[PDB]
């Protein structure tokens, strides 16, 4: 038993982690087969980082402005490309430790695991979440672009993010592993801001079964709700609306446990109405929405890769 | 910036997780050069596990019972030996992927990252810390023993810990590398308990600058205390006693930010005496044990591995 923020092991993805350089600007690129994906804002300047148009600067560059490293060994470029905000690296070399892969364009709700970088060199791995802004609660420095955040299916292992800046707020943005930014955010230095946050309820949910599977059980209750009447108490706590979809992924946890998941928001219900009062759940003194309901399965079940 | 629980990058150690199956016992073992590091209740049967003299049961074995296996690959013994509570398993061929690396044993307050297994198969990879009372708070199922702890110091890997059992509180226990328990547990199905937790003073300390370099500022204050009289609050709160040690490993984070470690404790202080009040420190509600001073420096300045 027990219950821990866990990550996917990232032993598959640090195989791939490469270093880029061009012009005074050294960031991390992704090289999978023969390829090198790091993001474009590599080419800029510090004076061209306040309005770029990233077609024109990309023009001027040639194949030898760019200079990639794997470890310590050179990696020799022979074609580019800019696909909305990645840059495409051909170099003459294929990747002899890529794994099965695949790209993949998380919803907010959706968890996956970041292996931070500098320079090509892993530094750490954290597992976070799509915020319902499209923003991500991350621990990133300078130099940290181009590390990716990922989910491993057994074998193959789903890119979905891709760093690129950090918004004034202390919250985090970036990109699917096509080039396109979650949410309204370009890379450029000007004004922008993330957006009020919610709280996603089907995830705080999940992890209230996993309270229960671990013994964790004083916030039970008799009682029942219809879901028409949680979701006007869910709003009012600026929660994310509940779908049927919820209630039908939420079953087998459901299940696991002989809670009816109509019962299990009228717990939370009381909950938000009178806080918690002196107790945890899960060792946290907050609800937390930050597990799935397939992560609690994972971690309750014990499911492994390879 | 932001902050994260971060785990030290897993790869290294993902190259040396294989199977141990004896009898009708599967777990987890480490293969270093040509060891394979394991638990030794993997040669007890169920009825076994009440009161082993593991002296007895290893003696009638022969390495012909011990189907190890890394991948598919079924690696061929040729000798084992016990020490304290873990078995070495000699077998026939070096592992390729071993990496640099030793074996340490840490004191209670340091922490390190752990890679759970099933059947050889990684699973995730979580941080956490070595609690005053030498438990780990965990998240284990059945088959997760062999599975290790572990730090890395650029390329070299610190092996510290191995897992062998859960406490009815739902806390872990476990051993050193080289056979040894932490406390006062034993590898055997009796009864034994926990001894009450403390909070690891230090580590709480360590956060709160973390919160600082950060942008988090609400619960500093004018006041300053002296560590007598810090140290009689703190123990009211039991919290672990303050070292001038202590002091002195804060020093460099007491001036990346002209707070002196002695006007912090005078912070912690109210905010024992207080509580919290609606507001979180780092997005916790909770004041946080489980970040070492070197931990802290790690994110906030962005030490890298190789
Ligand atoms: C690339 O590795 C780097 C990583 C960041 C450094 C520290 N944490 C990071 O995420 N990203 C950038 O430096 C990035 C550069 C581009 C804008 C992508 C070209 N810049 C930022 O992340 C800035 N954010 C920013 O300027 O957003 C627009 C903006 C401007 C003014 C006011 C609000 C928003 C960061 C460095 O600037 C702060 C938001 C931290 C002030
Ligand atoms: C090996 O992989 C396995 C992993 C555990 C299964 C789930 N989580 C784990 O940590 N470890 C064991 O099964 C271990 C077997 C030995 C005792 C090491 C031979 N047994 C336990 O962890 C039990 N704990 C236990 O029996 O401790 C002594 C005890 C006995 C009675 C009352 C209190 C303490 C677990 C399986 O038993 C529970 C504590 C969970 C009831």
């Amino acid at each position: 038993s027990g219950f821990r923020k866990m990550a996917f092991p990232s032993g598959k993805v640090e195989g791939c982690m490469v270093q880029v350089t061009c012009g005074t600007t050294t960031l991390n690129g992704l090289w999978l087969d023969d390829v090198v994906y790091c993001p474009r804002h590599v080419i800029c300047t510090s004076e061209d980082m306040l309005n770029p148009n990233y077609e024109d600067l990309l023009i001027r560059k040639s194949n030898h402005n760019f200079l990639v490293q794997a470890g310590n060994v050179q990696l020799r470029v022979i074609g580019h490309s800019m696909q909305n905000c990645v840059l495409k690296l051909k170099v003459d070399t294929a990747n002899p430790k890529t794994p099965k892969y695949k790209f993949v364009r998380i919803q907010p709700g959706q968890t996956f695991s970041v292996l931070a970088c500098y320079n090509g060199s892993p530094s750490g791995v954290y597992q976070c979440a799509m915020r319902p802004n499209f923003t991500i609660k991350g621990s990133f420095l300078n130099g940290s672009c181009g590390s990716v955040g990922f989910n491993i299916d057994y074998d193959c292992v789903s890119f979905c993010y891709m760093h690129h800046m950090e918004l004034p707020t202390g919250v985090h943005a970036g990109t699917d592993l096509e080039g396109n930014f979650y949410g309204p955010f370009v890379d450029r230095q000007t004004a922008q801001a993330a957006g009020t946050d919610t709280t996603i309820t089907v995830n705080v949910l999940a992890w209230l079964y996993a309270a229960v599977i671990n013994g964790d059980r004083w916030f039970l209750n008799r009682f029942t709700t219809t879901l028409n009447d949680f979701n006007l108490v869910a709003m009012k706590y600026n929660y994310e609306p509940l779908t049927q979809d919820h209630v039908d992924i939420l079953g087998p946890l459901s299940a696991q446990t002989g809670i009816a998941v109509l019962d299990m928001c009228a717990s939370l219900k009381e909950l938000l109405q009178n806080g918690m009062n002196g107790r945890t759940i899960l060792g946290s003194a907050l609800l937390e929405d930050e597990f799935t309901p397939f992560d609690v399965v994972r971690q309750c079940s014990g499911v492994t890769f390879q």
